[PDB]
């Protein structure tokens, strides 16, 4: 639709930052479209990932980090608040101890900080979605 | 790039038909972009799939069919002729007994017919690729 996918934006994060993502899957759940949000330590797409968030719509969600080029301990969830064929509003909040992922206003996943959020320099949103809004909040000291 | 992805084209297949697909992954292999080619029995994207071909670039290839809404016996391959960061030329030939998948001119995968290729009405190419050429050959009786 509006914002080009894969979508990449330079970014900085700290306690109190929020990343808001509004979009829609590009296929019905039967075809298992994916959505991936990666918080990167550099603009380079092969850089390390502080928070890796991958939805296989209708199936599962995987969360992990990639440190010095290697994937670490994968966290896997079957919680699936996303609705087949529907627009979704995704909200990732940086709390002192973890990321909190709200889906359509509902707390759905958390991921404890493995690397300080201040290490993030870029956010990329990609795979099988269209994107209508992307925002990183910059209101706190 | 040029052809919109997800790419859908009404199609008919029989022995001697070839599907040619030229494209490029949207991310380096470290980020595991996907490519999926589905030969559908109807234009509806939730319709059955006669030949499902899914590349996880740099990792594996999965082939299957989806019959009356259910996935059947998955075939899995570690053969990975695709090259990191490179354009690829994909050629799926309809032989009497199977599909033969050429990658950059090199025979790479085959998949025995589970449903007659004459059941195909649509081809969809999607996931993490850009597309520059798509062609279905229509030269044989």
């Amino acid at each position: 639709s509006l914002l080009p996918v894969p979508y990449t934006e330079a970014a900085s994060l700290s306690t109190g930052s929020t990343v808001t993502i509004k979009g829609r899957p590009l296929a019905c759940f039967l075809n298992q479209p994916y959505l991936q949000v990666d918080f990167h330590t550099e603009m380079k797409e092969e850089s390390d990932i502080v928070f890796h968030f991958q939805v296989c719509f209708g199936r599962r969600v995987v969360m992990n980090s990639r440190e010095y080029g290697a994937w670490k301990q994968q966290v896997e969830s079957k919680n699936m608040p996303f609705q087949d064929g529907q627009e979704f509003e995704l909200s990732i909040s940086v709390l002192p101890d973890k990321y909190q992922v709200m889906v359509n206003g509902q707390s759905s996943y958390t991921f404890d900080h493995r690397i300080k959020p201040e290490a993030v320099k870029m956010v990329q949103v990609w795979r099988d979605i269209s994107l209508t809004k992307f925002n990183v909040s910059y209101l706190k000291r």
